[PDB]
């Protein structure tokens, strides 16, 4: 897994609702993140969910303490909360009276999201979305349960960082060779990659950056998804 020390070393100025205790019973739940492969494997994995992690969470400024990377997991909840994120569904109906905008350190939102993390993670989040913004291992589970789950067309971002996603042809042709710049392109790539403004995949490839460096790990090759088309 990873030290006290070095999450509190990651995460030196982040809001303590986020314990390392917490992200240890939640890393428990999915028992292969961060222990697949060799140890440089290993450490690229934890690298690759902090920095995105920290790119949705970040409090940071230019000048603040220990650089502009050093300030992630401050965000638990999305702060513009009017709309309902709600797109009608008879298999994972709208609760009266509950929102589905971004909660936790991957930014869970909507009831079609909420509705298949909790079925898997055996928890009404349905019907009670707000039990993410509530208890810190929740809030880690809902991320794991993303960065582990495939979603065909797409695989986990786990099955690309550790070496068991193999690209298709047409993947390779779209430029989708395995890499951070992949797992930027799943978790969002539809606004961050291709011909996006690149300014938000280059922040999470900075926070990236900075965390292999503390963890003593290369980054690795294909870290940009300009050069990469959103999968289909």
């Amino acid at each position: 897994m990873v030290s006290r020390s070095m999450f509190d070393q990651l995460f030196k100025h982040r809001n303590s609702f986020y314990t390392y205790d917490a992200f240890i019973a939640a890393a428990k739940s999915f028992p292969s993140f961060g222990t697949t492969g060799d140890t440089d494997v290993r450490k690229r994995e934890i690298a690759a969910f902090f920095a995105h992690v920290s790119h949705e969470t970040t409090g940071g400024w230019p000048t603040a303490p220990d650089g502009p990377y050093a300030w992630g997991l401050v965000y638990i909840e999305e702060i513009n909360q009017s709309n309902d994120y709600c797109d009608p569904s008879t298999q994972y109906p709208c609760a009266p009276g509950k929102q589905y905008y971004g909660r936790g350190p991957l930014q869970l939102s909507w009831n079609y999201n909420y509705g298949p993390c909790g079925d898997a993670l055996g928890l009404d989040l349905l019907n009670n979305p707000d039990l993410v913004a509530q208890d810190p291992v929740i809030a880690f589970k809902t991320a794991l349960w993303f960065w582990m789950t495939p979603q065909s067309p797409k695989p986990s971002c786990h099955d690309v960082m550790t070496g068991n996603w193999t690209p298709s042809s047409a993947d390779l042709a779209a430029g989708r060779v395995p890499g951070f710049g992949v797992t930027t392109n799943i978790i969002n790539g539809g606004l961050e990659c291709g011909k996006g403004n690149p300014a938000q995949a280059e922040n999470r490839v900075g926070f990236y950056k900075r965390f292999c460096n503390q963890l003593g790990v290369s980054p690795g090759s294909n870290l940009d998804c300009a050069n990469m088309r959103p999968f289909g």
